[PDB]
Formats: structure tokens, sequence, C-alpha cells
């Protein structure tokens, strides 16, 4: 007998043996149980319907008015036909003797009624008796149902409703037919699973609906799971004979699906095929495993979460392993799930059984990359977003095939397919596009034709060319099709060229060139055999996008030319036609090259790259080589085909943004780098053949939102390209010394999108990794710009800044001002190290140089501003309102609900937003046990996608974050990208080493039918994240050369470094189960940190991890876990301590405090926390004074910020004076020949002999030259008073005395050693204060006093002594 078999449901293939039945057992009895297949209707009397196995209407209206909405049972469903008659034809399970049926109208177009019909009974489904004749019937209303009878005894397996009439209209439509056969029952049983060859999905997020995985039928099954507990049925579908072999694989395309309203009910994915062996036993009880390891049977299939709702997934099982030698003698399908009730409905298609399958062979790293990953996903439901991009790394244009001409939605993977069920090309585009979201610019279109009319049609619809995947070739640097029609298309890149080889079949041959709309245009010299052209197309989002230059030239003489006309695009549709009659003629070569400079510069571009004597071959090769060097960087043993997949289509992905968008003006041997400036205004008007953008000396790079790629993608350029990292890091530096700024979001100038400045961080964490190979003097400058100077421009700079770098915290008047103020303390975080490593360096030409220190203080103070943000009351990162109150209060939260403050999130994904210092953040939770608490809930609570909140309806990042199902873990989008490795800090790596290899194994998976992310990949930063959770370890601290230690995916892996050095991490006992670290050992030596250094592993290095199926407690010791700013001897402290803070807040009001000028100006307008009010005083030389009415303030820091008016008007030089009584003034700081290069610019001084004083004066000894001077705002940075930390350190010992925590002897010595303390405190004794309270923490530690306190105290009393001396240290 035979080994293989394979089913597609289609006309040409063989139909079931068996419709809706299930599989009995050795003795007879139904392998069903709590299972009821028929369609909930409205039940005629003797409603006969669910016997009808398939319905085929004469003709239809795809994707959803189709004869399958017939029989749904569903008013709302109707079938369409653009005819005026039709017929449809009902087949039955068993013939039945039919005596009654009811037609239902649907929803509109009363014209499009049935009016005169005749229903025939067929045996055989050709010869056909009529039964029923109707004539001048009406419907008076919508979803009306007639009903009528007639006589007859005769049983048929037909029913044919042909409908000759309808109600005058030219479309004919119906929404429910049923038949009946007189019979009543009064309590329909329940009926058998459905199991029936059909049409296929009936609703998809991604895929075409009402059509196969190939082909236009499939295998549907659906039914009601009635029982709470356990409802299965095995149904058998075909009768076979076939022998297994140990090399058998059983593969097939299952597409489950929501039935409820909520997209809640995931019953449909306990489904699998399974097979009846002629001994007796099914496959579901032998221990056969999918590709991802998960058992071959239902319940496993279903538990494991592997499959995706409402789109197609690939499974694939090596029965063989488990079953050679036995007899398959039937195929079935199988539903089983141990918990209801639900419901279900699916399709299967495609099950093939190959007894000799092929592997694929793959040479190098290359032959892995699916450019085709992130394609079938779209605006619905994300698996990438992503398109067919052929480039080189980091290359000037991409090249790609469009399905989809006029969009950014490039390429659909199935969703556009052809009425045969194929793709279509509609063009080869170059394209730019960052995202589907940011769109494409800089566009331009070819699209081969074997057209033979006098002219070749260029409209969309009808140029497209249908075909199949299978004859797809789409790698990062070949990308070849072989069309239905026989045309092929093949094309390879260069930096800014690229060739391309179209092949034809026919004598005479066309290229036309288009565009996505009319904005650009061709020029077509036909005698010379060249394209000329250029392109303004850009999209709302491709902010500063200037115009783009081509230039092709054929190898072949082009015989005819011209402009097309009638698709409205007449500036950009032409064509050229070539004689292809000869066999060594079919195959036209064209190359292709793309400027932003000139059309004169394209040519250059071309002339350098494809030289005379490059070949399609020689340029393919080059390409290879370029993407080798890449994807050779890493290289693992022990994994998986899929998980090779998944790795070098990553890091193809990491590689392929930002891009060059420089040229060379002068020669390969001597380069002269240049651009057309986004970031900067156009010189002047462009012309058809030179740009009127600004031409600016030197490189640039673009495409990236740091939102995005600062988490993960950055870091992985530091760790695996530092060379090259920098000369990109450069072309972000001259976005700077160009236009101002650097970019928030590149596409390619300042577009204005998503929360936060983070190439601060990123490029930050570059330096101190020792990328240091840019101009960090002018990135400085540029993180400071965003950090202390408010911005004009809608793209660049920190929004809210007017106010809240005077109040600490973002107020709800910025949108998503949250998210705005968390990722601003994280890029504080990053200059603040900066700061510090730039003061070491000692550079005394940087004329900056002096300011280094102070920054390091100030910016490290900003970075632990987040309690600002922290709302107690709820425990929550949350809003604030301009008047200071909390957006929210215990009442009306939900940390489930999305927006408002949380960008692409709810509150439960910002819980965790300190990463710069987890302590700190542990601390705000309670301590350590608090932060693990809060995680645990997190990871436990399942986002159910059914909050929108602010976004009103939903969003496609809430189905994603919904179907990742790790509780509330959105690891479809980048702000939760975190939040695993934050179990480091709470002292239980284990939960992340968990958490880490979930989101490996299941979160990256399809790549094979173009899927292969969770959500939108995002410019490389989904990838990377993979990459380096992969292998072992994450940047959780970006802004600190260190990393935080998850657990590696493989066996092992190597990272070759570009000093010629490794980094080995050995994990021989790795395995999907053996997800545990056990021990850890780095160059030899034991490890028992969580965190390591980039130093140490930069220069190369030798990690191994002991791995194992059972959590450990490896590093969970108190100081294995990852350090913070905040001392983990603090953890559980019941203070509250703030960083430096403006000690003038809010006193003026509370009368509290007040100020006065020299010149009795409102010194008010300087101390309000807003730049947008400033005071012009009227002197070269003015006094300003604010008095403390409520004692001595500790000032450490001052900051000035310049006025919006001219810079001649802006303080100079000065002295700030302290006092006690306003008469004797000592001298805190001088400065002189100060500057404020901005407006509205805050800059901070640290003072040189700081103290206590209630009254502050600053005296300005000189101005800039006006004859007035004007300033708006002042802050006086400080701490508040430690003596108010000792009192709530007594009040909380006596809430211990009262409940019996403390007693006896403790109680008075804690008493004795803090009065002591605080008496050495209140004479300025520091360093006897703190040895207090070092005899106050050996108290509680005395081994004869531990009768006389509970846990409890002792716990939080040792976290409040050491946090006190971290307040008195700082004093
Ligand atoms: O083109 C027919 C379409 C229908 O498919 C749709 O259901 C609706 O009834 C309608 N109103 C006007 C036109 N149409
Ligand atoms: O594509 C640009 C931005 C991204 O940078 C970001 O990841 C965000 O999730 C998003 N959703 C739609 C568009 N975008
Ligand atoms: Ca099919
Ligand atoms: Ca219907
Ligand atoms: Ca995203
Ligand atoms: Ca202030
Ligand atoms: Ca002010």
């Amino acid at each position: 007998s035979k080994t293989d078999f394979f089913s597609s449901f289609e006309k040409s293939d063989l139909q079931l043996t068996w419709t809706n039945t299930v599989e009995t057992d050795a003795n007879g009895k139904k392998m069903s149980s709590g299972i009821d297949g028929n369609v909930k209707r409205d039940l005629i009397l003797g409603d006969i319907t669910d016997k009808v196995v398939q319905v085929t209407a004469s003709a239809n209206n795809p994707p959803n008015e189709i004869d399958s909405k017939l029989i749904d049972g569903d008013p709302t469903t109707k079938w369409l036909a653009f005819e005026p008659t039709a017929n449809i034809v009902l087949k039955l399970a068993e013939p039945v003797a039919v005596v009654k049926y009811a037609l239902t109208s649907a929803n509109d177009a009363k014209g499009r009624d049935p009016k005169n019909w005749t229903l025939y009974g067929s045996l055989d489904g050709t010869n056909w008796t009529a039964v029923d004749t109707r004539e001048g019937e009406d419907f008076k209303d919508r979803f009306q149902r007639n009903m009528y009878d007639l006589k007859n005894t005769t049983k048929y397996l037909y029913y044919k409703l042909d409908i000759t009439k309808n109600a005058g209209d030219s479309i004919t439509q119906l929404a429910e037919i049923s038949l009946s056969d007189g019979i009543e029952v009064p309590a329909p049983p329940p009926g058998d699973m459905k199991s029936l060859i059909g049409k296929g999905p009936t609703s998809s997020y991604t895929a075409k609906t009402n059509v196969g995985w190939t082909g236009l039928g499939a295998l549907n099954y659906s039914g009601t799971h009635l029982s709470d507990g356990r409802a299965y049925s095995y149904n058998k579908l075909y009768d076979v004979d076939i022998l297994v072999t140990p090399a058998t694989e059983l593969s097939y395309f299952i597409a489950p699906e929501f039935t409820d309203k909520n997209h809640n009910d995931y019953s449909s994915t306990y489904v699998s095929v399974d097979l009846a062996f002629s001994d007796g036993t099914y496959l579901h009880d032998l221990k056969a495993v999918d590709q991802y390891g998960v058992g071959l049977n239902p319940k496993d299939q279903g538990d494991s979460k592997y499959l995706y709702v409402n789109q197609w997934n690939t499974i694939k099982s090596t029965i063989g392993s488990v079953a050679a030698g036995k007899t398959i003698k039937r195929i079935l399908v199988a539903y089983d799930n141990p918990k209801g009730p639900g419901a279900f409905r699916g399709s299967i298609d495609d099950i093939k059984i190959d007894g000799k399958p092929v592997q694929k062979a793959f040479g190098s790293p290359i032959d892995y990359v699916n450019i085709l990953r992130g394609t079938q996903s779209n605006g619905s439901f994300s698996r990438g977003n992503n398109f067919p991009a052929v480039a080189i790394p980091h290359g000037f244009n991409f090249w790609t095939p469009t399905t989809n001409a006029g969009s950014s939605w490039i390429y659909q993977y199935h969703e556009s397919n052809s009425v045969n069920n194929l793709p279509q090309i509609q063009a080869f585009s170059v394209s730019h596009e960052p995202s589907p979201w940011m769109g494409d610019r800089q566009t331009f279109q070819v699209m081969p034709s074997a057209s033979t009319a006098a002219t070749p049609n260029a409209n969309r619809d009808s140029r497209a060319l249908e075909f199949n995947h299978a004859n797809e070739i789409a790698q990062p640097h070949y990308y070849s099709v072989k069309f239905e029609n026989g045309i092929r298309t093949e094309m390879t890149p260069t930096d800014h060229a690229a060739m391309f080889k179209f092949t034809f079949t026919g004598a005479t041959s066309n290229l036309i060139f288009d565009n996505v709309n009319n904005n650009g245009g061709l020029t077509i010299d036909a005698k010379s055999g060249e394209i000329t052209g250029y392109s303004d197309v850009k999209s709302g989002l491709s902010t500063g996008a200037t115009r783009l230059f081509v230039y092709a030239a054929f190898d072949k003489p082009v015989i005819k030319s011209g402009k097309l006309t009638g698709e409205s695009r007449n500036n950009v549709t032409g064509y050229v036609r070539f004689d292809t009659s000869k066999d060594e003629d079919k195959v036209v070569t064209m190359k292709i090259a793309t400027s932003l400079i000139s059309v004169e510069q394209a040519k250059k571009n071309l002339e350098q790259e494809i030289g005379l004597n490059d070949t399609f071959e020689g340029l393919k090769e080059k390409a290879k080589t370029e993407w080798n060097k890449k994807l050779g960087i890493i290289e693992v043993e022990g994994a998986s085909e899929d998980q090779l997949v998944t790795l070098y289509s990553n890091l193809y992905r990491l590689f392929l943004y930002p891009n060059s968008a420089f040229e060379n003006v002068g020669t390969t041997t001597d380069p002269v780098y240049k651009y057309a400036s986004p970031y900067s205004a156009a010189t002047g008007q462009d012309t058809a053949t030179t740009t009127g953008a600004k031409i600016v000396d030197g490189k640039t790079y673009v495409n990236n939102g740091f939102w995005d790629t600062y988490r993960t993608a950055w870091p992985a350029y530091s760790l695996l390209t530092p060379t090259f990292a920098g000369e990109l890091i450069d072309g972000f530096v001259q976005q700077y010394r160009d236009g101002g700024w650097i970019a928030r979001w590149s596409s390619p100038g300042f577009a204005n999108l998503m929360p936060g400045t983070s190439s601060d961080v990123a490029f930050a964490d570059a330096y101190l990794k020792g990328v240091t190979n840019f101009d960090v003097q002018s990135f400085y400058q540029s993180a400071i710009r965003n950090a202390e100077a408010v911005s004009p421009n809608a793209g660049t700079g920190r929004k809210g800044l007017t106010t809240s770098i005077f109040d600490g915290y973002t107020n709800t008047s910025t949108g998503e001002g949250l998210a705005w103020a968390m990722d601003g303390y994280i890029n504080d975080f990053g200059i603040a190290n900066l700061a510090k490593a730039l003061k070491e360096k000692g550079d005394k030409s940087d004329p900056y140089y002096a300011n280094y220190a102070a920054d390091y203080q100030y910016f490290l103070n900003r970075a632990q501003n987040y309690v600002h943000m922290f709302n107690p009351s709820i425990e929550f990162f949350n809003g604030r309102t301009a008047n200071g109150a909390w957006r929210s209060t215990p009442d009306n939260f939900n940390p489930a609900v999305w927006g408002s403050d949380y960008t692409e999130t709810n509150g439960w994904n910002m819980a965790f937003h300190v990463p710069q210092d987890g302590q700190g953040l542990a601390n705000l939770y309670g301590g350590k046990e608090g932060l693990a608490t809060k995680l645990d809930q997190f990871f436990s609570t399942s986002e159910t996608g059914l909050f929108p909140g602010s976004y009103g309806g939903t969003i496609h990042e809430m189905r994603e974050a919904r179907d990742v199902r790790m509780g509330m873990y959105g690891h479809s989008n980048q702000p939760s990208h975190h939040i695993a490795y934050m179990y480091d800090y709470a002292g239980q790596p284990w939960k992340t080493q968990e958490k880490v290899r979930e989101a490996l194994n299941r979160l990256y998976i399809g790549s094979a039918i173009g899927q292969g992310y969770s959500g939108d990949e995002d410019n490389g930063e989904m990838s990377a994240w993979y990459i380096l959770s992969a292998m072992g370890f994450y940047p959780l601290k970006m802004g600190t050369p260190e990393y935080a230690i998850g657990a590696p995916l493989f066996k092992k892996a190597t990272i070759h470094l570009e000093n010629g050095k490794s980094i080995v991490i050995n994990a021989p006992n790795n395995s999907k189960e053996n997800k545990y670290v056990q021990s850890m050992k780095v160059n030899g030596k034991a490890y028992a940190k969580t965190s390591i250094l980039h130093a140490d592993i930069a220069n190369g290095a030798v990690i191994d991890f002991e791995m194992g199926s059972k959590p450990s407690k490896w590093g969970s010791g108190d100081q294995d876990i990852l350090q913070s700013i905040t001392p983990g001897s603090t953890d559980g402290t019941s203070l509250s301590p703030l960083p430096l803070r403006d000690v003038t807040d809010r006193l003026i009001a509370a009368e509290k405090g007040a100020v006065t000028v020299s010149d009795e100006g409102n010194g008010q307008l300087l101390f309000d926390n807003t730049s947008n009010t400033q005071l012009s005083m009227k002197s070269k030389t003015p006094s300003i004074v604010y008095q403390f009415k409520e004692g001595k303030q500790n000032v450490k820091m001052y900051t000035l910020t310049s006025s919006k008016a001219s810079q001649n008007e802006d303080p100079k030089s000065w002295v700030l004076k302290g006092s006690n009584d306003g008469k004797s003034w000592s001298v805190l700081d001088q400065r002189k020949n100060e500057t404020f290069q901005w407006r509205q610019y805050t800059r901070a001084f640290t003072i040189q002999h700081p103290g206590k004083y209630s009254q502050y004066k600053l005296e300005i000894t000189e101005n800039a030259g006006a004859e007035v001077t004007t300033l708006a705002e002042l802050e006086l940075l400080g701490y508040d008073d430690v003596t108010n930390s000792y009192q709530a350190v007594y009040e909380l010992m006596e809430q211990f005395k009262q409940s019996k925590d403390l007693t006896g002897p403790m109680a008075v010595q804690l008493n004795n050693s803090l009065t002591t303390s605080l008496d050495h405190f209140k004479k300025d004794h520091k360093d006897q204060a703190i040895k207090h309270l070092e005899d106050f923490l050996k108290h509680l530690n005395n081994k004869g006093l531990q009768d006389r306190i509970s846990s409890k105290a002792k716990g939080v009393l040792s976290a409040d002594a050491n946090q006190l001396i971290v307040l008195l240290a700082r004093d």
C-alpha cells in the first residue's frame, strides 16, 4: 500500500467518505460526549435544515454574501448575486421528503427579493422533478420569513430553489432558507459535531475569508460544547490504507475561529487531525508531537496556546517517531476540551501524509531568512507588519514586490488573493517605508507585461499577475517570482541601485512605469533606451521628505515607448516595449539607481555600484556576502530549523534599519559625502532634475522611532557591531548639527509620533559601552536641549517641558503626559551617566567642561523623579492634572483600561516603568516582596482586549496583547519589554527565566506562512528583543553599561566580536523544559549575580549555565540582585524620601514664602513653575530675594531659565547669597561670563559653599548687554529637613509599642539611640548622628532581645535606620 496522502478538499480532490460523522469504538459506541453540532436557529415545524451538507448558488458576492450564508441561521447574513435570476442547490445528508420550506428576506433593497421560483427535487443532482411553484410573492418587511407548504412523499437528496424572477432589481439576494419534512419533534435531539467540506474560514483577521488556505475548499468543523466539564467528538473523514514509515510527517493548516462577540472563547483551539490505525489504536494515544513539542492531540493543542484564533496556523508532526509500521485505516478530526460551556468553529486545509519528506538544505545563515515574515498581518492583527524588503544592510533604498500599488500596506500574504485564491503582484517598487503606519515615501514602480494591444494597459487591476508562494524566492539579497503566466521577475540590491531580470515568454514584451499616486514624473528617452524620473510621494508622517530622482537603463533596444493615460496618473504612467521574439532576447535586464540630489547623481550612483563588468549573479553574491557578515556574528548549536529561521530572520530585520540617506558625490577612489536635508529648510524650489533641498556635507541615517529602538536595537548594535554603531549614531548626531535636534521619530525628518526623546539614553548607553567613534560633544548638547530647552517644533524635544521641568512630573495637559514623564526620567538617567563619564574624561578643550559635574548631580536626581508620578492611593503610576491632583482615585481607577496616561497599553503595563532604579520602584510597593507580589498579579490577570478606554474602539495592539495570553503582559508592543526582567530586582530570577522562555517559544512563530511575530516588529526592536534574550542577557538598565541575566535559549551560542574575540555561552543541558538556571560560571569561576558588566564580555568571555527543569534559588541573594540608585539596605522603609526638588514649590500661594526684586517687579513670575511667564527687571544689575517663612532650607543646587526675549537681556554674571536675618549675607556661589544659547533653557549649578538659610538672594552683577534683565524661572534645589524623618520613625515605633510588636529593653534602647542620634544631628554632628543609628541597628540585631521585637517591626525599623543614614550622608 501507499505511504503518501494529500487533500486540499477541492473539487478535484476525493470527497469525504463520511460527513458530520463520529468515529465509533471497538464496541460501536460513538466517541463523542456533550456536543451539539446543530447551528442555533429559529426552528420551523419538522425543521430538517441541519441535514443540509452543502449549498451552491449560481452566482455569489464573496467574501461575505455567498450561498453559505443561507443556512447559517442568521437573518443578518445574506447571499447576493449580481444577476436578476439564479438557482440555489441544497445537498442533504440522507434523502428526505421535503413538505415545507421558508425563505427569509435580507436587510435592505426589497427589489432584490425573489418573486417567482420553482423548487425542484433530485436523486442524482442532474434530473429535476418540480415539487412547488410560486409566482408574484411579496416580502413586506426586511428579515421577513415566508412559509410554504407542498404535497410530496418522494425522498430526494438534492433540492434546487430556481429563482426565475426577482422583484425588479438587476441584483438578487436572500438571507435564509430552511427545509422541513413535516414531522414533529417537540424536543430536537443534539446533532453530531459538524465536519464537512466547505469554503473555509467565515471570519479571519489576516486572511481572505470563505476560501481555503489553498484553493476554494477546506474542511469546516463547528459545534456547541454543552458540558460544564469535558466534551469531545472524534469524527472520521476519509477511509484510507496508508503505511507509516519512520520518516512519515503529518501536516495541515488550521484556522480556529472565535464564536463569541467578545473574542474570548478559545474553544476552537482544542482540535487536531487524528488517525485510526488498523491495530485499534489512535494517534491521539501515542506521544506524537508538533514542531513546537506540543502533543498532537486536541487537549494539548488547546492547553499549550500555540494556535492563534482567526488566523491560519501551520502544524507539522513526525508521526514516524511513534507509529512506524502501523497502517492508517481512517483520517479523523477531533475536538476534546476539559471545560465549558462554550462553542467552536474552524477550518482545516491541506492534510498531508508524507512517507519520505525531503528536508530543506542550508549552506549559510542567509539561507534561513524569510523576508515575508510579517506579511500575513495587517491593521486588524499584526504578525509583524513588515514588507518583503530586498536591500543591503542599512541600505539607501528598499526594493519590494507590492500587491497593493496605491498603498503603504505594501504586500498581503493572503488577504488580497484573486478569485482563484492566488496572490497578485501589481508592481515592483523602490520603497523607503519604516512601517505602514509611518507610511511609504520616495517611491517608484515598474510592472512587466506580455500585453500585445497597441498599448499596454496601466490599470492596476488589469495588469496584475497571479503567482503561487511555492514559485517565489524571497531573501534579503534576492527576490524572485515566477508568475502563473510564465513571466519571471528577479531583483538584487546595491546601496543606491539594483538590478532586475525580466524573463518573458512572448515575442512582444513591455515594462509599465507608474507611481503610488500622481505626485512625480517620468521621462522616457526611447532613443538611448533610458528611463528618467522623480518622486515627491510622501505619507502624512513622512515629515521633511524631499524629492527623489530615478535613472534606469536597458540591455535591449526599445522598439516602442510612450506616456500612458486614463489612470489619473498621467505624470507617472508610461511604458517601454522590447522585441523578445528571439530566444537570446527573452530576458531583459534593467539597471536602476535612485538619488535625493539629482538625476545626474542617480546616474553617478549607478556607475559607482554597478560597473560595466558587474552581472546579476555577481551583484547578488556581493549582497549575500554583506548579509552573511551580519548574520554570522551569532552562531548557535542545538537549534531547530524553526529556531534558526527565527534567529536569522531576526538578525536580518535588525540590520535592515536604520538606513543611509547620503550619497557619494565624488568618486569611488576619493569619496565625498553629502545628503539632501529633510532636517532644515529647502535652499529653494525643486526642478525636474535637481533638488531644492539644502545640500549638506557629511553622512546621515534615517528611519527610526527611538521609543521603539532604544530598548533593544540600539544596545544590540553597540554589542554586535560596535564600529558601525558609531557611524550610525554620528549620522543621527548630524540631525542635531543640521536641524537643531535629534529626531524623536525620523521618517526621514522630524516626524511627530510616540512619546519620549530616547536618542538620549540610546546614545549615552552606547558611549558608556565604548562606542566612542562619534561626536559625543554634540550628542550631549542635543540631549540637554531635549532635557532643558523648550521646543518650538511639534516633532522635536520633550512635550510639556514648559511646566514639567519645574513640577517634576508631566501633567495631563500633555497628551499621554505620564508616558512622556516616565521615559523622561530614563533619558535623564542616561544623560546623567554620560555627564559623569565626560567629567572623568577631562577634555579641557570642550567649552562645556566646567558644567559636566553639575549636570551629573542634577540629572541623576531627575532620574529619581518617578516618585512624583506614583499615585500612593492606588499603587500605580498615574497622571496628574495641572493643579497637581491625581487623575484617578481608588473608587474610579481600573488598571485594565487602555489609553489616557498609558500609550498603547493600560495602567498594569506601566506599573514597572522604572528600569533605572528597581530598588526605588520596589520601595514604592513596600520592598522586593511587594514588587514580586505586583508582578505576580500582573502575569496572572488575563488581558481581555475589552477595555479600549480613550481609544474608543478596539485597536490592533489590544487584540495582540490579548493573544499573548501571559496575563497582562503585552509582549506584542514595546512598552512592556522590560517587565519580565524586573523579577531580577525582586530577587526571584526564576520567574524572569520562566517568562522569557515562554516569550521566545510561543511568540515568534509562523515564519513559514508569513507570520513570525506577536505584533508590529518596528525597525528591528521586536527582533533584537529575541536575539538578546536568547543569548541569556538583556540591556534592562539602559544608560548604564551592564545587562540583566535571563536564560539562554540554545545549548550553545557564540558571539564573534569584531575585535576577533568570542562571547561563548554554554548551556549543554538546555532544552524546551530545562528553562531554569541551576548555577552559573563566568570564565571558569562560579558567578552569583543576575547582572553582568559590558566590560566583562566585550573583550571575550566564557559563560556556562547549568540548566534544569525546576526553579532554583540561584541569584536570589540580597547582593545578587540588580543594584539600583536606591541602596538595598532601605528595602521596605516606611519613609518616602525625595531627590532634589525646588523647595520654593507652592510656598508663595500657601503664604509660607515670598519673593522681592530690587526693582519691585512681580517676582512671583520667577517661581510659578512655568517658563511661559518671565520677568523683565529694569536694570543691568538686579537682585532677587526669596524668603522662607518656616525655617532654614538645605539648598544644594539652583537653576536659571532663560526667557523668551532677546539673548542680550539674559543674566551673565551673578552671586547667590544666603542669610538668616536679611541684614547679613554669606556668598554661596559665584558665576561669571555665563550664556544661555537657547530660549526657555534651564541651567543647573552646584552651589560651591551650600548650607541652611531662611533667605536666598540672587545678585546679578552683569547681564548680556541690554538695558533690562529678563528671566523666566528660578529654582532652589534642595532636600527636606531630615528631622521630619526621625519624627516619622518615633511615630512608627509608638505604633509598634501599642501593638506589642516592640517592648521592654528593645523599645528603650532604640528610643535612646535614636534620640542621641537626633541630638547630634541638630548640633551639625553628622558622623555621630550616623554612628548612633548604627547602634540602633546593632540593637535590632541583638540576639538577647529578639523576644522583644516582631519580624515585621525588625524589618521596617532596619530599613528606616538605613534610609536615615542615607538621608544623613547626603545632607
Ligand atoms: O453592491 C451591492 C451592495 C451590497 O453588497 C450591500 O450588502 C448593500 O445591500 C448595498 N447597498 C447598495 C449596494 N450594496
Ligand atoms: O510605526 C510607528 C509607531 C511605532 O514606532 C510604535 O511601535 C507604535 O507601536 C506604533 N503603532 C503604530 C505606529 N507606531
Ligand atoms: Ca483547499
Ligand atoms: Ca443567513
Ligand atoms: Ca509597536
Ligand atoms: Ca519651582
Ligand atoms: Ca515663570
